[PDB]
């Protein structure tokens, strides 16, 4: 117990200290935030990518496994987990209008690079395992051996995603340090710099964290009747 | 068996793709590779980190679930274990050794980046995972109450270094892509653009493989007496 509870608190503390980091970054560094800057909109791309998909979604990862919760509804975990995800699979989808807005008020090329491939396809993976999720494991009429087999999948895929979308966040985070850091350059160990290769780090530790938490068998919701 | 088969298949084969992809890119796109282009130098960094960081890291970490390997000698599974271990930790010094001889001898920075700061502590702890995983589990000294509570670490510690390492490629890859493809430039999707795009997928796919085999606990290696 009282080792969980030191490790859920670490990983919120990482995790909160990473969308304080990327708010820091785009309001005291870059330009800030708005609905047209149009770079004040491009910096809701990382700000709402590492709040709802690297951060919601990890603690919706996590949720069934706050031991406050083992003798509480399952459906309500189900719940809790479902809507969890929901509000990250809402961010990230905003968090995408904005880079397409500001490319095309911009005239800027899309989908050249490997970091919005990679990206692209784990929101098309988020969502069809929600939409999958939601059919299968919170929706009733699903064949009982369905759920049985589909559940391994589950779990790996909600990892691997997990997993992919912290590789992209560093991308992205490499991507506009070398767009942005032309004079000082990147090269040059400016502030903006170090400042942000922290954030990367800070991603780094927090997808480690929810990783270790999240395959300790000794920390499983236990099963139901 | 016949499943595991087909996925380890799988794997080889997107692996060896990889490394493929890695030689002609450097070969048939960049300058080729030397022992000083320089930029024939420091090509050996991707070439190397793929093969050896990635591919054959890959299969160090799966090796224990070969069921040809299971009425075999676990000193013996130990030591092509910790052999191919070692095997990767050579080249991918190697290539660390390109990328440094390649920034000294051009006066370029070095340890600015979040790719270099990330991947400079992928190999460290690779190191440190390889000489304790040396002292603990080959070696015959270590108190088998010690084996007991470093074995959860030292798995965890191996998915996550290897999965570090594939976020370290892809921000290599882009970096790369992004300081080469000025012009044509990258964003006008030109084919070694489109190429390495590829090549970052396939290692995708390999670590999913990889993690895969790696998590299924049918496919551990059956316990000792
Ligand atoms: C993209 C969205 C989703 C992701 C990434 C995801 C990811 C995961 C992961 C990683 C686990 C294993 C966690 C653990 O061991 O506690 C898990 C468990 C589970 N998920 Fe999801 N999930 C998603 C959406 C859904 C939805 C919509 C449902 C619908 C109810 C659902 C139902 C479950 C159930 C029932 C479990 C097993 C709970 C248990 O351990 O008893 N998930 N999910
Ligand atoms: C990890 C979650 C992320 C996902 C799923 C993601 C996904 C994407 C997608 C799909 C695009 C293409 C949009 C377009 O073509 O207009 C893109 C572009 C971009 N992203 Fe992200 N991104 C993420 C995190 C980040 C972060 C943390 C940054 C850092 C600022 C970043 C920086 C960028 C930049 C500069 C672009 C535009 C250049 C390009 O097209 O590659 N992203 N992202
Ligand atoms: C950086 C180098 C290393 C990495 C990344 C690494 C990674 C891993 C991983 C991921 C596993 C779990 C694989 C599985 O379930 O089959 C594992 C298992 C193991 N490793 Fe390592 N390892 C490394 C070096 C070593 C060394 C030098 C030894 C020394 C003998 C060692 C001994 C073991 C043992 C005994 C197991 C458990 C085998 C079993 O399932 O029965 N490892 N390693
Ligand atoms: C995944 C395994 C990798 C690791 C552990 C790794 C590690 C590192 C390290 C430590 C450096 C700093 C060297 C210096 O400062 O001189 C570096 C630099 C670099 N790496 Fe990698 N790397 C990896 C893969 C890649 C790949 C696949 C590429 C693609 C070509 C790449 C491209 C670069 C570039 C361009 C630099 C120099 C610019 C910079 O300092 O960031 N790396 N790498």
């Amino acid at each position: 117990y009282w080792r969980f509870l030191a490790l859920l608190g670490s990983a919120l503390l990482v995790g909160f200290l990473s969308v304080i980091f990327a708010l820091v970054w785009v309001l005291h560094y870059r330009e800030g935030l708005g609905w047209d800057g149009s770079a004040l909109e491009f910096n809701w791309h990382p700000v709402l990518m590492v709040t709802g998909f690297v951060f919601i979604q990890g603690i919706a990862i996590i949720v069934y496994r706050l031991p406050w919760t083992w003798k509480c509804s399952k459906l309500l975990m189900k719940s809790i987990h479902a809507g969890l995800n929901a509000v990250a699979a809402i961010l990230a989808i905003i968090s995408v209008v904005a880079v397409f807005e500001n490319h095309n008020v911009n005239n800027i090329a899309n989908m050249y690079s490997l970091h919005s491939w990679v990206g692209l396809i784990a929101v098309i993976c988020y969502l069809l395992q929600l939409l999958s999720g939601f059919s299968v494991f919170l929706l009733p009429w699903a064949p009982l051996s369905l759920r049985a087999f589909l559940m391994p999948i589950h779990v790996y895929s909600g990892i691997v995603i997990f997993g992919t979308v912290i590789a992209t966040a560093l991308m992205g985070l490499t991507e506009k340090l070398i767009f942005s850091l032309r004079d000082p350059a990147y090269s040059t160990f400016p502030p903006e710099g170090v400042f942000v290769n922290t954030l990367g780090l800070l991603i780094l530790v927090f997808g480690a964290l929810i990783f270790w938490i999240v395959t300790r068998p000794q920390w499983k919701r236990p099963k139901e009747p």
